[PDB]
């Protein structure tokens, strides 16, 4: 927080909204780079980045009532913080959709230039971050002037009752204690009510698009098949802005049958993943769904959000010279009170050898949320990631949202 304290006394803030974001977003970061052992040149270097960087592209403050292009990261902002827990340390990963008023007042309707922007600055200050894949999967996967040309306010209202926001785009800064890598998710939802494809063809014809040696080819027949088996369409893709060649993609699906047998048969492709790694992950995820008590909430996409329910979501990572498609598992977290979860989590760090995160899981919460009692509170953790390798053995994250 030292560094939260000391910039706040030597950044000069262009507008009110930057000036409010900061001080939104910033004592929180730099929590969780405290939290996370980064030095205290990491902590200025990445408090300072995001003043500079990420700030711009946070669109204005959107204060309750405020007629403004709106996003769910975080639950109601267009940023999102979340953490990655390691032995001794963790690694702190900032979100957002690059947004700027434009998109809120009627010149730029689906916000598509706004990552433009932030990409020609993000460049300017982190040289290794290459978006060719941005301009070759934003034909796939984002609503082109044709898409909107051909497309009907009843399909889009119809999307929007589902899924809330317009976003197209999410930018993820991963802190790393080497470096900041950047990675780009693309959302075809609003692309595929306009043209009638599928979510699974967006993303996968994009894969293939970029992948013309086919590298990925066996990576994604598995995954398609038991997409087409499970009855589940692709929700929307991630990348790594790194070179085309050594990129890794995710393509993730979002279930809203929030139940344990349905997260295990992801888990497993429907039985397609048999080693003894997805054998042994698939336990420790059943203790931890168990213990948690992961909250089945009604289908319908409708209620699930009066209810302010999550579904279950799931990646499958795939890179060029990979065996079988490597999955993570998302919890949905809300409704559980915060003490709940961080009992949980400190039994978890114990059981598998993390006994410095479990010392101090607790207080390292309630001091994100400052004075708030976390024995009511069940909106603060709302996603838990899970995956697992014999190598790494099972490591989490946490998806926060911002308080209301």
């Amino acid at each position: 927080m030292i560094a939260y304290h000391t910039l706040t006394k030597a950044l000069l803030f262009p507008d009110i909204d930057q000036y409010q974001h900061w001080h939104h977003v910033a004592p929180m970061l730099a929590k969780m780079l405290v939290d996370g052992k980064y030095s205290i040149h990491q902590q200025y270097e990445y408090l300072c980045l995001f003043a500079q960087l990420v700030a711009p592209v946070l669109g204005p403050y959107p204060s309750p009532g405020r007629d403004v292009y709106r996003c769910t990261l975080g639950g109601n902002m267009t940023v999102e913080l979340s953490q990655n827990f390691q032995r001794s340390g963790s690694t702190t990963r900032i979100a957002f959709e690059p947004v700027r008023y434009q998109a809120s007042v009627g010149h730029d309707r689906f916000n598509r230039t706004s990552v433009n922007a932030f990409f020609s600055q993000l460049q300017l200050l982190v040289k290794s971050v290459n978006i060719e894949l941005h301009h070759l999967l934003s034909e796939h996967l984002t609503l082109t002037a044709k898409d909107e040309r051909n497309l009907n306010e009843e399909q889009l209202t119809k999307y929007l009752t589902n899924f809330q926001v317009k976003t197209q785009y999410v930018v993820a800064l991963d802190l790393r204690k080497t470096g900041i890598v950047a990675k780009e998710y693309f959302f075809p939802g609003i692309k595929c009510a306009a043209t009638g494809q599928t979510g699974s063809n967006a993303c996968f014809g994009a894969i293939r698009a970029v992948d013309k040696d086919g590298h990925l080819d066996s990576l994604c027949q598995l995954i398609e098949a038991h997409f087409q088996q499970s009855k589940i369409d692709d929700a929307f893709l991630c990348c790594d802005l790194v070179d085309p060649a050594h990129t890794r993609f995710k393509v993730y699906i979002a279930d809203p049958l929030v139940t344990l047998a349905r997260a295990e048969e992801h888990w497993t492709l429907g039985g397609r993943l048999t080693d003894e790694d997805a054998a042994v992950g698939l336990e420790i995820i059943r203790g931890l769904w168990s213990e948690l008590g992961i909250i089945q909430g009604p289908l319908e996409p409708s209620a699930m959000m009066e209810k302010g329910l999550l579904p279950i979501m799931l990646n499958y990572e795939m890179k060029a010279g990979q065996r079988l498609p490597k999955p993570k598992l998302y919890m949905p977290l809300t409704g559980i009170p915060e003490t709940k979860i961080a009992r949980i989590m400190t039994a978890f760090f114990q059981r598998h050898d993390m006994p410095e995160q479990a010392e101090v899981f607790m207080e390292n919460l309630q001091a994100y949320y400052e004075g708030k009692n976390l024995e009511e509170a069940t909106r603060y953790q709302a996603w838990l990631s899970f995956a697992y390798t014999k190598e790494k053995g099972p490591y989490l994250s946490i998806y926060y949202f911002w308080p209301e």
